[PDB]
């Protein structure tokens, strides 16, 4: 009788779970958590022991609903100056338990019995199963590699054929989790047209917005002509600000489309934590302050990731990976089928052969990667295989110890 | 095409946040939505503190989904003493953005198409429209008046009616949201005993566990024979430790029932907040070393309210209302009677022309048993006593 509801069924944990276990485990140079292991800036860290010693008692007290007012006014003041046009602190922005929530109650609130949502693979992960979950039927479409992230590509007419008048939503995310692709312009038009001839709503998860590496350059789909109507955006304070175990985020469109998603937050956790988001409220005070200076952690966090992601591209080619170099984000996929020859994956009990690497490299040569087929569909899922997903969010002596274990490993 | 989905339609603002934006329009005396007005535990706002100043550099990134293995580990030490039972910190506990999202994941994970879900009136707000949301049936019974909170009782020729093949949860509230209601043990009895009859999931909101007046005592039904393998049970940081802006809770129970709610839990929020998480693990170790203790916040936060009900209370029958003397927590329903529903109106006028906000207990009934709640109106006590020496005035002159 107490079995899942159909629309959870065949419901598992997430890829995540056996990781932290296989880590705790083997204790190797870990490159799979998508977190720094140093601290955030001082200042936000700051801002949270100054709400939790705040001498006004309701600082920790329950706030408004639909987002601390200090937080919505900076994010409004933000977001404003980003898009060029004057956004409703009330009406226009919802914070949400972060990006994550953002995302559940878009998903929920906008996506009905039958309809259809398109996901590019590889997706992040909670994509599929929120999809499900509101009854939705998943339409998915893979980025290929023709190297750099900007090689990853979509089939424009796989694409074109995917949308119908049945296509409710689609989801995009860049840069992308776990690719770093940044999708250019001629890129956000292909899916800003399609949008408007099917009369689609684009959701758009922007949360590693401020983490492009230069050339290139953030540009937002809200932005394109006729698209302000139809996308509702979604950021993170824990990927702005590197907290991620603060779990505040928020969605930002026009109050029409907002208004589903305060319909499900309402009843679903009704608000999000005071003190922290004074916290955030008073990092993104300090950043408007110096919006359009180098010290600016939006626009320093770049030039700190790009070095790393240099030295990760850098030992990973030596040892004979093929890696994607990301154009934003802190993840770097590579291929290392090249590999396959000089490694034993025969007691590696997985169905995908990334798993089977990516667990063999933990408990034989101590270093920790992720497996990407983890983000595709079960019939895209071979296009996974042969790669594996590594973080560069790391101390320069653990960058060094992973480029020491793979040098010892070729030796 | 961009309306809600059938599962939300007809939805609307709910109470809080139309009442939060009148109080903010209006800057009344807020005796409404229940909060201190007062700091909180010294222990637990410094452990906060501490946790933004830790040298761990984990201490403020994601932490485990299923709850910070700090917090659970301490949760588990605690209601495994209460429960009489060894609960499994890792299988047996879920931590959730409060006792919401805790009602969230229990309310989705177990409830589908045509489950109906027997709900007790007045009922805290959130549980209909999660039950619609659900596919589920709500089906309510009406707490009345036979004075006590105990005096509010239901039908129980009317409750057993609503038992049948379809029933698949009953949602208690003990101590009860909006009257204080502490069920005694033969209410409990009778619940269980249906459950049982029909394999009935009960869900036991518990957030106010901690705040019983002498004499009466908090029951646990899931220490009721047979019960621990159809109970789950929710409580709140924001309720044990009065940091009702931290948004911590958490459900308890048997494996088998709390896989379901991992599952829901993982696919909407997926984690909790890590300092938070760490603070409120810090509070429940220092709790666990002095139990029995007249300083053990469990112990002492019953004490320090009971003398703001009985003033309340006083003011109330004083101005010529008729309160219902709460068993427990820190909310007071009377009926105003002898002074579009009529008590959101009483309540706005309240909050524009005297500046004293109350709640419209009407928002705690279903569509048709609204006009149960009209005569009456919901004040918190939990406040400072120049705030409560303010209320008593604001009225005493308004008389
Ligand atoms: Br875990
Ligand atoms: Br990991
Ligand atoms: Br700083
Ligand atoms: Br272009
Ligand atoms: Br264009
Ligand atoms: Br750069
Ligand atoms: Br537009
Ligand atoms: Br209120
Ligand atoms: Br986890
Ligand atoms: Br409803
Ligand atoms: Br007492
Ligand atoms: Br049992």
């Amino acid at each position: 009788k107490f079995d899942l509801p159909k629309r959870y069924q065949g419901s598992t944990k997430s890829v995540w779970v056996e990781y932290i276990q296989l880590a705790a485990q083997y204790k190797p140079l870990n490159l799979g958590q998508g977190f720094p292991d140093y601290h955030a800036p001082k200042y936000a860290l700051n801002a949270l022991a100054a709400a939790a010693n705040s001498p006004d008692p309701l600082a920790n007290q329950y706030t408004r609903g639909f987002g601390h007012p200090r937080l919505v006014q900076a994010l409004s003041k933000l977001y404003s100056q980003l898009v060029d046009r004057t956004i409703n602190p009330m009406t226009e922005v919802l914070v949400t338990v972060g990006a994550y929530e953002a995302l559940y109650a878009t998903i929920q609130g906008h996506v009905d019995e039958g309809d259809e949502v398109i996901i590019i693979e590889p997706f992040f992960d909670c994509y599929e199963p929120m999809v499900k979950a509101a009854g939705g039927i998943p339409r998915f479409i893979p980025l290929k590699p023709n190297i750099s992230s900007a090689d990853w590509v979509l089939d424009n007419n796989e694409l074109e054929a995917l949308f119908n008048e049945k296509t409710k939503m689609i989801i995009i995310n860049t840069p992308h989790n776990p690719l770093g692709k940044v999708m250019d312009r001629a890129e956000l038009e292909v899916v800003a047209n399609l949008c408007k001839k099917w009369n689609v709503l684009c959701v758009s998860d922007e949360v590693y917005e401020h983490m492009v590496f230069e050339p290139f350059e953030h540009i937002r789909i809200c932005t394109l002509p006729g698209m302000w109507e139809r996308t509702i955006t979604i950021g993170s304070a824990g990927k702005t600000f590197s907290l991620t175990g603060w779990k505040i985020g928020w969605a930002y469109g026009p109050e029409a489309l907002l208004k589903n998603l305060q319909m499900v937050h309402q009843n679903c956790v009704y608000t999000c934590a005071t003190p922290i988001q004074e916290a955030i409220a008073v990092g993104f005070e300090t950043e408007l302050k110096r919006l359009k200076s180098p010290e600016c952690y939006f626009n320093s966090i770049s030039g700190e990731l790009m070095a790393k992601r240099d030295y990760m591209a850098s030992f990973l080619a030596e040892v004979g990976m093929n890696p994607t170099v990301p154009q934003g984000g802190y993840f770097m996929v590579a291929d290392w089928s090249s590999l396959d020859s000089k490694v034993d994956l025969t007691q590696e009990t997985d169905a995908r052969k990334d798993y089977r690497f990516t667990k063999w490299m933990t408990k034989s040569v101590g270093l920790q990667g992720i497996p990407p087929s983890a983000f595709y569909s079960e019939p895209n899922k071979h296009l996974g295989e042969d790669f594996v997903r590594y973080c560069f969010f790391k101390k320069d002596e653990n960058l060094q110890k992973a480029a020491e274990i793979l040098r010892k490993w070729k030796g």
